[PDB]
């Protein structure tokens, strides 16, 4: 099994939008498979809940682009000193720099400031005379770029930059404009990097700019770039896709848009349901086994890239039963939307906060809310990582 079984390009929007059915067929077949994406590489998926699981926690299957066969290409090897694309010791020197920021009890106080942010980007959408927006672009969009920004200390006119190159690097045009997107906001990063240096900034770059200058064995400048390429792209283009993934969900599932109207205690089991069904977290990061790994007779070699398809991990109906159905009652544990093992998702806390306070001040705010589109109206994002809307139309009364 070196050829691909399916090119995911040439399934076009219908699996972009559902592609259920088709890693569903696949997990009939066996644990792992041969595609080629629709940017163009060649991998390997993994499909089915327990093998899902074991994969992404397992270290036979290293993140790092040293065990990979396939080369970075330059603009990419600016970037891949960063924890998610290590593995320990570095990625537990790295995760160590930042960990006591991202703790439950660190991003609790953001809580005013989030709810702030929230608040005022629900009363500019509610002021639309029609009561009609694009929740996507008055919410989903501005509030996580807002809250890693101030955090991290990119300033306000730099930050529409970012939807644009997130946007590249998720949905390119061409291999080309991922590549371009890439060299741009890196070259950026190191600019912004630059720009703290002697200024005596308190936010969480400043002081990681002055962590690595002092000593540079703690943390490199390589290293110094890949963390703020990391904060930035790995909580972004998520948490955008969760906010509107799971309104979209909650809104198209309208027994479910009741039950939590009636009763608000379950808003944090309707964003882990959001999680599980919708989340924006569709395949993994990069795995490469460091040497031959079998999964039920399928042969993975050393070096091959390989995918964890979480979302069908999210459809595997002994873990999750009726697994098609939006339930917020239901009992979402072990869902692997934010990993599992030693990459699990540093930003857990801060997109929960994020997403919690957003979707009970749409709910508490906007009466008789409701999708301001048929559900085939709606585009979604081809790439197997990432799944996302380009746009989502409401209404309110
Ligand atoms: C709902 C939104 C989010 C989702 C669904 C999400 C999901 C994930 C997942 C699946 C992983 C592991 C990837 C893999 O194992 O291949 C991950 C890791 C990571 N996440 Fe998130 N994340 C989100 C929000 C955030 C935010 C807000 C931040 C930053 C403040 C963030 C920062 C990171 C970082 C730095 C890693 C690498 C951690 C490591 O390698 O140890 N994430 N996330
Ligand atoms: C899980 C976090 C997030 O993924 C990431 O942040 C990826 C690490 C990140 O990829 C890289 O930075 C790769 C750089 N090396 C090749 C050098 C991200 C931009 C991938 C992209 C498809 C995405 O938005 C994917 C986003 C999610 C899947």
């Amino acid at each position: 099994a070196s050829p691909p079984v399916l090119d995911l390009g040439a399934l076009g929007q219908d699996f972009a939008a559902d592609p259920y059915p088709t890693y569903a067929r696949l997990r009939a077949e066996g644990p792992a498979h041969r595609v080629r994406t629709p940017e163009g590489n060649e991998v390997w998926l993994v499909v089915g809940y327990d093998r899902a699981r074991a994969v992404l926690a397992d270290p036979r299957f290293s993140k790092d682009w040293r065990n990979s066969t396939t080369p970075l290409t330059e603009a990419e090897a600016a970037l891949n000193h960063n924890m998610l694309e290590s593995d320990p010791p570095r990625h537990t020197r790295l995760r160590k720099l930042v960990a006591r920021e991202f703790t439950m009890r660190r991003v609790e106080l953001l809580r005013p400031r989030v709810q702030e942010i929230v608040d005022g980007l629900v009363d500019a959408m509610l002021a639309a005379p029609d009561g009609r927006a694009d929740l996507m672009e008055s919410l989903a969009w501005p509030l996580p770029i807002t809250v890693i920004s101030e955090l991290l200390g990119v300033p306000e006119p730099d930050r529409a930059a970012f939807r644009v190159w997130t946007d590249a690097f998720v949905f390119p045009d061409d291999p080309a404009q991922a590549q371009t997107a890439m060299a741009e906001m890196s070259g950026y990063l190191s600019r912004l990097i630059d720009s703290k240096r002697g200024q005596d900034g308190e936010d969480l770059l400043s002081a990681l700019v002055r962590t690595s200058d002092e000593d540079g064995s703690r943390l490199t400048s390589e290293e110094l770039l890949g963390m703020a390429h990391i904060l930035l792209v790995a909580g972004h283009e998520t948490t955008v896709n969760l906010i509107a993934n799971g309104m979209y969900a909650l809104l198209s599932h309208p027994d479910q848009l009741a039950a939590l109207r009636a009763d608000m205690t379950l808003l944090d089991g309707a964003v882990e349901e959001m999680l599980r069904y919708e989340g924006p977290v569709e395949s993994a990061t990069y795995r490469f086994p460091v040497e031959p790994v079998d999964l039920d007779g399928t042969v993975i070699p050393a070096g091959d890239t390989v995918l964890v398809v979480l979302a069908d991990a999210h459809r595997t109906p002994e873990r999750f039963p009726d697994p098609h159905r939006f339930d917020i009652r239901r009992d979402t544990a072990g869902h692997l939307a934010f990993g599992h093992g030693i990459h699990f998702c540093i930003g857990a806390p801060l997109a929960r906060l994020e997403a919690r306070i957003a979707v009970r001040a749409l709910l508490e705010r906007c009466p008789d809310l409701a999708l301001d589109v048929s559900p085939g109206e709606l585009v979604w994002y081809p790439n197997p990582m990432i799944r996302g809307l380009k746009a989502l139309p409401i209404r309110w009364r």
